[PDB]
DNA sequence: GTGAGTACTCAC
DNA sequence: GTGAGTACTCAC
């Protein structure tokens, strides 16, 4: 309740110009409009509250990423909807964003990047066992070895995210996606 | 100069470290460099342009090899290849000096040194995005992809590798697979 | 309240002290308050700002005491007396506040604050003025001299005794000898 | 030849350290570095001229001690009117610390504030000084003129002393604004007014 | 509220 | 060059 609160302003925060700088248990109750003591009586840190964050973003993406799966049998496919996702879901999230990239984890104990390292394990993950399965499903499978098929299309969206963080949202990372599949599909052999 | 020059390399040091994930004290830089905060402010008017020495090395370092490259190859595609492997391997050796490329290391300093940032990855763009625009001149044929969209992708992929890079601590190194990698991003190249 | 005002007289009392003579850093302050630094920026913003109450205190003091005798006294020179009284009283009283009218304790801190001291010293010297023109009204005699160079005349001793109080770490009270110097400036008001 | 060199590099610095205290800048702290780049200097180079940043002070007031002095024990000899004694020996502060803004900020106390204690301990002899040689000036019409004052010649004293630090206050409070030799010719016959 | 901290100053 | 300051921070 409140606590959804809380988060909720956290966001907003981490999305605005001040997202660039560090985001103090102070300035953070003032956005809410509340104590620094009440903000405690709901979180035991500050490293809490971006866990929680954390885990939306995580459940956020896992979820979209296996409703692809089921909505789309073509390999080609899967994997631009999936690229398409996490451009758009950092695009429409530019505050979670600085925790994608790892910005906004720079002031909190590094135990927090640890997890959003998982959350893009995993996502490398799914990307490699879409490729993995153009064997069973099409006959011919790729070329290239695909744990670094799906790395280097991993790398293209942190990439197109970091810049996005970067610029302060000037460069919107769906921009010009579908002048940009084609090339990225061309990796695909 | 013995003490100015030794420590920007104090600090690219302690940035390449696992203290490079958190804020850089001028307590613990004098320390690591072996003098008094005071010393510090005898080189340095503030940190900040510590870092914007930092800054200017990089940009230096960069844009000086790049035009080496231009002048020691001429094909287009080789130039791309040597680039990329340029700023991957740049970032491999310099870990430190990465985590302000990637902007983390900025985090804990002023706003405009992440735009000084930008405006070196503006300046590498430039030169990709040239690169690529002379090919038609060189080759006569040119791209069917708007230079500017093939340049940001090249780009994009770089700045990729190398915030990866620091994420697993430096323990993905960019330039890991390279050979295996640059036929992916040469067939971008439509 | 409590602990705000608490932290405003701890200052009063560490300016009136022989430590006044010095620089009040926020350190001797908390620890004389028996607290944190970090407890003082809880009730305050900047100790910029707790010399801005302290200042207002004093004009929100001497203004004030100056309206009444105006109100409560219609002698021209009965007014004179009360006003000049009330200012040496009042920095006897307050050691520590005096060191702010003399601008001694305003060394270490902002310009501004000595420009609001300054305003201060231009109101007093303000309806210090004018009772005098109101002499050619009640009195149908005016002065020899201009109320201009003769209200500086009034209030150059004040500054005087205040500064000596000052200067000499308190021992020379202002109020000294006081109805004894009195018809001394009554012999300047020509 | 070389100790008339080792003043020529020294009150150069006094030279500056008063320009300094004069300018808009003397109402804050003058430290040893920003001094050292009005001379032309670093601040090791400096203590070859002085043990200390106190000690400029005190040649600087002893600048200040001498002026006034020498100035007032010879408008004793070269005048014989207990009045006219006074009105000069006043105007001679006034005046002083109108050409030298920069020093009244010591006299004032100002100044000092940033340095040691025992700098205004100093200036406060050199006050005492000032009004013992005004006491003496008040004590000395009897046996001049027949009869002295209704006041007591303490008290008299004091009383044209405050004024002159008075003035001297508002000249270093307002930013050297108010000229302290402004109107003396119209304020003075106030003051001696006060001599009954 | 607060212990440890924070970039920068100062006179020797 | 430096040891001790400086006003002000920050997560808890």
């Amino acid at each position: 309740n409140r606590r959804e609160e809380i988060l909720q302003s956290l966001a907003l925060m981490l999305e605005s110009s001040d997202g660039s700088q560090r985001i103090t248990t102070a300035k953070l109750a003032a956005s809410v409009g509340v104590s620094e003591a009440a903000l405690y009586r709901h979180f035991p840190s500050k490293t809490r509250m971006f866990d929680s964050l954390i885990e939306f973003i995580e459940d956020s993406l896992i979820t979209r990423i296996n409703l692809i799966l089921k909505d789309e049998k073509d390999t080609t496919a899967r994997l631009r909807l999936i690229v398409l996702l996490l451009l758009g879901f950092g695009e429409r999230n530019p505050g979670l964003t600085r925790i994608l990239t790892g910005h906004a984890l720079m002031f909190e104990q590094d135990r927090l990047q640890g997890r959003i390292n998982q959350l893009f394990e995993r996502i490398e993950a799914q990307l490699r066992q879409v490729l993995r399965e153009k064997r069973m499903r099409e006959g011919e499978g790729y070329t290239t070895d695909e744990t670094l098929l799906a790395s280097q299309i991993l790398a293209f969206c942190e990439g197109m995210l970091s810049r996005f963080v970067r610029s302060e949202f000037k460069y919107r990372p769906t921009d010009d996606f579908d002048a940009r599949w084609p090339l990225i599909a061309a990796q695909l052999q």
